[PDB]
């Protein structure tokens, strides 16, 4: 009983399993299936530790649920790096089987459609838009079990607030049919201590267990010593070699182990100076003063298209690298990638690591209680520590906090500490589209019905304005009263297809309606200024370098800005001598020329000599514009504006990939980012309709020019070789031409 082969899964997938190394089932997970009356459909909530394989639960789920019941499912993730990480990983693990998968990552849509599609691993943002999608024309019966993990996060978070409305969206809709289950429900999460309330709303049984395939040991240090949690001496410090806070001793001790570290550090500049510094350290205390594999991921980065780093080269030929938000978010695969085999040592990571990629490492180093000017948080600090120890691997995993002086008692209180209970976040923001979700998808129309959904929530089951809240869509025309039944109009309806919030729609519905008057076409800027989604903190803005690129504007751009209260007067003239409207219209102004001079093929590393911002915080808002622009233009199809439709249209697939108006159809090719699709077009070749024809070798040589044996590379698959890769250029177009006819 405790092996996958007594458990009933086709062949595929289980010599699939022994590729990946898991060959043995954990006690906890097989005992939790065994547990209650999951396997017959009736929904289920657990935890357990990172570590430990949260998702294999889920993974012989959805495999049990799709085989028994031909019926599709969702995976909901958090953010886009691990969903795209999961499609590919479940792609691979489900090729042969025949549940073909396919995800939604925010800009990215499936080519085919969704009731062709079985399992559509996507994000929140997204998840939210299919279910409303789905329950709109009456099309529930597909869905027949969702994924949702870490459901610590439907509380005090920017995105959670969607997943607990899905959920129980899906519980309310499941609760009507009852007038075993429609829909299932499966989840992961942390060591939560209100996991039961959670369990209990969603009519699913509790199983919580702390079981790791390794041992865990904290530690904090106090000068030269090393204490334990409680107030134990493991063990007495005693540095080997340097040149109180002697850091590179610590990472010292792995190195010659034969193990890897990860030691994160607090803010941006930090990373840069700590993984110099433990580089230059290694100048003398291995020279008295893998290489060749380790020379590949070096040159890996060299025809990036931000290139290679300054930084970057002092420290990588030696097995040290650092990785933050500030990098390129292909170099932040790469390093990543390199790190699972092992060619890097040392990384020196911020706290966005933390709740990322799963990247295993024997000894975790945290700088300082204090994060960026805050102390740290309970929540990410079990994810924090829990990448330590690899399974099969090391039979020890460690984590030292670092800290100093009064700060220890601040320190210690995490390590005794427990992640604080989930709350529900729900006049509120984020409860005026959750009666919006339902009311106008019609399954809901009778006030009193209404007063029972309110009941299903994660408000009611934790244990009077919702009433009131409906009356404030009414002020805003969201809907139309009538004899109380209520019916959707037409901005309300148009708002639940584009998946906006309603807050949001009312001032866009004001914005989209002023491009009536007067709208510019010569150049994209008033396009992609209706685009550009906010500033929120994506960068830190430069006001003086703002008025020399403000004087330099042509003509033309400086016409769009008058006309969507940018003043020339006042732009980066009353700020340095130194209004919550104006001054969110100067960021969205800033924002709209950033992304235009993306989509004109610029080079990103001459953006940050001109636009101060880098390209960590550029790719980060080009994704999150190209959302926006995907949710407007939805937005103005539903509202019967035909003419703006067009315009938005192609600014999608712009936005997401950086390219111009000839490259919108190259760019359908997965592997053709930004780069490897303009010097194609150049080689004479402008569709994919003729480049699925393309000589093999033709193209062999015109991907080798153009340089800013697996060294080049594609999103997914981590590195490749040139012949490969460009065998998969024309292989892909092939699949294309006949797919989608």
């Amino acid at each position: 009983k405790l092996l996958l082969a007594n458990w009933g899964l086709p062949k595929a997938v289980l010599e699939k399993y022994h590729s990946f190394g898991v060959k043995k089932m954990f006690e906890w997970q097989a005992e939790c299936l065994l547990l209650g009356q999951v396997l017959e459909g009736k929904n289920l909530v657990y935890s357990a530790p990172t570590s430990a394989g949260k998702t294999l639960v889920a993974e012989l789920l959805i495999l049990k649920r799709v085989l028994e019941m031909r019926k599709k499912a969702l995976f909901i993730l958090p953010f886009v790096s691990v969903a795209k990480e999961k499609k590919y990983y479940l792609q691979s693990l489900f090729q042969e089987v025949g549940i073909k998968v396919d995800g939604y990552m925010g800009s990215t849509s499936p080519s085919r459609h969704f009731s062709s599609l079985d399992i559509a691993v996507c994000t929140i943002e997204r998840a939210n838009g299919l279910i409303n999608r789905l329950i709109e024309e009456n099309k529930m019966d597909l869905l027949g079990m969702v994924v949702v993990d870490e459901l610590h996060m439907l509380g005090d978070s920017h995105r959670g607030y969607l997943l607990e409305l899905l959920l129980t969206k899906i519980c309310y809709i499941t609760r009507k049919s009852a007038s075993s289950n429609a829909v299932q429900i499966v989840g992961m999460s942390a060591t939560l201590p209100n996991l039961e309330l959670v369990a209990s709303w969603l009519n699913a049984e509790l199983y919580h267990t702390d079981f790791r395939p390794v041992p865990l040991l904290e530690s904090v240090k106090v000068g030269n010593s090393i204490y334990d949690s409680s107030m134990k001496l493991v063990r007495e410090f005693e540095p080997m070699l340097q040149v109180e806070d002697h850091v590179v001793s610590l990472c010292y001790e792995t190195i010659c182990d034969n193990h890897s570290v990860l030691l994160f550090c607090p803010s941006k500049k930090w990373c840069e100076k700590l993984a110099d510094i433990i580089a230059r350290e290694f100048y003398n205390l291995h020279h008295q003063a893998e290489q060749k594999e380790l020379l590949e991921v070096m040159d890996q980065l060299r025809r990036l298209p931000s290139g290679l780093d300054s930084v970057l080269q002092k420290t990588v030929p030696w097995g040290v690298a650092f990785h933050h938000a500030g990098l390129t978010f292909e170099e932040r695969d790469i390093i990543e990638g390199a790190f699972r085999q092992g060619l890097i040592r040392v990384l020196a990571a911020t706290s966005t690591l933390s709740s990322g990629v799963n990247l295993p490492a024997r000894r975790v180093i945290i700088r300082t209680p204090i994060f960026g000017g805050r102390p740290l948080d309970i929540l990410t600090y079990k994810q924090m520590v829990g990448r330590a120890g690899r399974k099969g691997v090391d039979t020890v995993g460690e984590s030292i906090l670092i800290c100093k002086n009064s700060e220890k008692s601040k320190g210690i209180a995490l390590l005794q500490g427990s992640l604080k209970p989930v709350r529900s976040c729900l006049v509120t923001g984020s409860m005026i589209r959750a009666i919006l979700e339902i009311i106008v998808g019609g399954v809901a129309s009778t006030s009193q019905d209404m007063h029972t959904y309110a009941a299903c929530t994660f408000l009611a089951a934790s244990m009077g304005a919702i009433e009131a809240c409906v009356m404030w869509l009414l002020e805003n025309e969201f809907i139309q009263s009538t004899e109380k039944v209520y019916h959707p109009t037409h901005l309300g309806s148009a708002t639940l297809s584009s998946s906006l919030s309603p807050a949001d729609t009312l001032d866009i519905f004001a914005d989209l309606q002023r491009a009536m008057k007067g709208f510019v076409l010569e150049n994209d800027l008033h396009i992609l200024y209706l685009v550009t989604p906010m500033f929120e903190d994506w960068t830190t803005i430069d006001w003086y370098r703002f008025f020399c690129l403000w004087e330099k504007l042509p003509t033309s751009m400086k016409r769009v800005a008058e006309l969507v209260g940018v003043e020339e007067g006042f732009l980066a003239r009353c700020v340095k001598g130194k209004q919550h409207r104006q001054m969110a219209i100067h960021k969205r102004f800033f924002t709209s020329l950033v992304l235009l001079d993306l989509i004109s093929e610029v080079p990103l590393r001459e953006i940050n000599q001109k636009y101060g911002c880098n390209r960590g915080q550029i790719q980060s808002l080009q994704q999150s514009a190209a959302v926006y622009a995907g949710m407007i233009t939805v937005f103005s199809n539903r509202l019967g504006w035909h003419n703006m439709e067009l315009l938005l249209s192609q600014f999608q697939k712009r936005l997401t990939f950086g390219i111009q108006r000839e490259l919108c159809d190259l760019v359908r090719v997965s592997l053709l980012n930004a780069q490897r699709a303009r010097v194609l077009y150049a080689s004479g070749f402008h569709t994919v309709a003729d480049l699925a024809r393309a000589n093999i070798v033709e193209v062999e040589v015109i991907l080798k020019n153009a340089v800013p044996m697996r060294t080049i590379w594609v999103t997914g698959r981590k590195g490749l070789t040139e012949r490969e890769a460009a065998a998969l250029i024309v292989e892909e177009a092939r699949m294309i031409l006949q797919q989608d006819l």
